[PDB]
């Protein structure tokens, strides 16, 4: 069974003019390349976003396929928590 927390959350955060974004926060920025892995997941999406403060940030809300995209990247689901 699991020994950690479900230490990756992806959650929304509001954006101007009623839009929205989401926010991948626990990926560990030492070992990884956030700016990768965003660039990544921009493409897959044709959204924007970034890297920064150690979060990923993507233009509007990627719940519905976000634990499928970060599989493809390898990241276990079951360490994936969407609030
Ligand atoms: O972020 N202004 O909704």
């Amino acid at each position: 069974v699991l020994k950690e927390q479900q230490r990756i959350k992806v959650y929304i955060e509001r954006a101007r003019y009623g839009k929205v974004k989401t926010i991948i926060e626990g990926i560990d920025e030492k070992e990884f390349d956030l700016e990768e892995i965003a660039k990544k997941l921009k493409a897959k999406l044709a959204c924007g976003g970034t890297a920064k403060n150690g979060r990923i940030e993507l233009q509007g809300d990627h719940r519905d396929r976000i634990k499928k995209l970060l599989a493809e990247l390898g990241f276990s689901e079951e360490l994936i928590e969407v609030e």
